[PDB]
């Protein structure tokens, strides 16, 4: 096939993506080896669903796991009706999921189980893909003659020759793997075949973080998890944390071959140490360097101009009431907390109004990283760290270092009970979620 391994996509036909997708252990070839997944529509990782604003979706999950499952949209501002996070599918039994597009939605999103207590099981064996939302905005010249990419950075451990079981350690610090992929491939080679490079970002690993540097090149910052930014920005290097989404202009300046690593990374991970009667926790440290894929250069490389804009951030009304949810920990019991509670799904932690604009001051009181993730309602990330955000695009995901507050405008938009929580899942399935109620 293609020397550069991307999902099969499904794009909606005639306004409507009528699809039935099966959730099964599937046996499968993965980076040299032959391993039994997790899988949506048999496949690692399940397929890209590309779609349009005001597109039809109607996605039948069937469920052949032994455990229940369901799903979240994740990104998407549609209601918590349907993108339930209470809502559970029984092994055998199968949930049509039916919702129209926003209109005003544009960016790369993806779906994965949201099953309290199961989640990072069932994220870290296989189930994800993306979802696509196309633009008007990708018929401008230059991003319509860049050459589009998606990927899906996840990372997997294999035992027996299936995915590598939860240890304790594992609950406490979030799962992350040995064979660190790209699209379900070790270390691909991209052979570009145009200057210029569009790559959509997803961070759909269970914990593991991507410090994104390409070798000799900056990257061009054109959308966030949510929407596009109103300029493209010059970055020298991207962390992606867990859930978290990016588009990216690459501009190849030489012909060449150049590595897309993902850089050493401390997110405060922890291991025990026996030092003479100690028993004590201390830090893993930064990650080890990964090489992610080798981006090939074309001959005599001449990119297209950048665009000079993007998309107008909305004009936001101002706020009715400011939040303030502190996370804390307790690692040797793994159990994570907002406000001093673990979850409860029948107590409701905030109640907020339907079209009104909120400020959430989320405070990260550990010593992890933990990244925060609101369902339903997009938001603006004003500041992180008392450091001004240098763009306005929506977010859904925010990544708090220790001590870090993040300033969030959130406009609250369909009614509904829905969810927030840290989306290193192994925290949210131990208690770092809270429930939100719009009315
Ligand atoms: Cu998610
Ligand atoms: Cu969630
Ligand atoms: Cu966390």
């Amino acid at each position: 096939g293609p020397s550069f391994p991307e999902p099969k996509v499904v794009r909606s036909q005639g306004g409507l993506l009528s699809l039935k997708l099966s959730a099964t252990p599937t046996p499968l070839a993965i980076a040299g080896q032959r391993a039994t997944l997790l899988t949506y529509g048999g496949s690692f990782p399940g397929p890209t669903l590309r779609v349009r604003p005001r597109d039809t979706v109607r996605l039948t999950l069937e469920n052949r796991l032994p455990e229940p499952t369901n799903l979240h949209w994740h990104g998407l501002p549609i209601s918590p009706k349907v993108d339930d996070p209470f809502l559970e599918i029984p092994p055998g039994e199968s949930w049509t999921y039916e919702f129209t597009v926003p209109k005003e939605l544009a960016g790369t999103f993806w779906y994965h189980p949201h099953l309290h207590g199961r989640v990072a099981p069932q994220l870290f064996a296989g189930l994800l893909g993306a979802l696509v939302v196309e633009s008007s905005l990708d018929a401008i010249p230059e991003l319509r003659e860049a050459e589009e990419h998606l990927l899906v950075l996840k990372d997997l451990a294999l035992q027996g020759g299936r995915p590598a079981p939860h240890t304790p350690m594992d609950w406490m610090n979030g799962k992350e793997g040995d064979l660190v992929l790209v699209n379900g491939a070790l270390r691909p080679t991209l052979v570009a075949q145009k200057a210029t490079l569009r790559l959509r970002l997803l961070n759909a690993s269970n914990a593991r973080y991507y410090r994104l540097a390409l070798q000799d090149h900056p990257l061009y910052l054109i959308a966030a998890d949510g929407g596009f930014l109103e300029e493209p920005l010059e970055v020298s290097e991207l962390l992606l944390a867990p859930g978290e989404r990016a588009e990216v202009l690459v501009r190849l300046r030489k012909e060449g071959r150049f590595l897309l690593q993902a850089l050493p990374y401390d997110r405060g991970a922890m291991g025990m140490m026996d030092m003479g009667g100690m028993a004590h926790a201390m830090p893993q440290g930064p990650s080890r360097p990964e090489t992610l894929l080798y981006l090939i250069a074309p001959k005599n490389p001449k990119p297209l101009p950048l665009p000079k804009a993007l998309s107008p951030f909305p004009t936001l009304p101002a706020p009715v009431v400011t939040r303030r949810l502190v996370l804390t920990e307790d690692m040797m019991a793994a159990r994570f907390f907002i406000n001093g509670q673990v979850f409860d799904h029948r107590r409701v932690d905030l109640k907020g109004q339907a079209q009104t604009v909120e400020v959430w001051e989320v405070e990260n009181q550990g010593d992890m990283d933990h990244p925060f993730h609101l369902h339903v309602h997009p938001f603006q990330v004003l500041s992180v760290g008392g450091r001004p955000f240098p763009y306005r695009a929506w977010k859904d995901v925010v990544n708090l270092k220790a001590g870090e507050v993040a300033r969030l405008l959130v406009p609250l938009r369909e009614k509904g009970r829905t969810v927030f929580h840290c989306h290193i899942v192994e925290h949210e399935d131990r208690g770092m979620m809270g429930v939100l109620e719009v009315g």
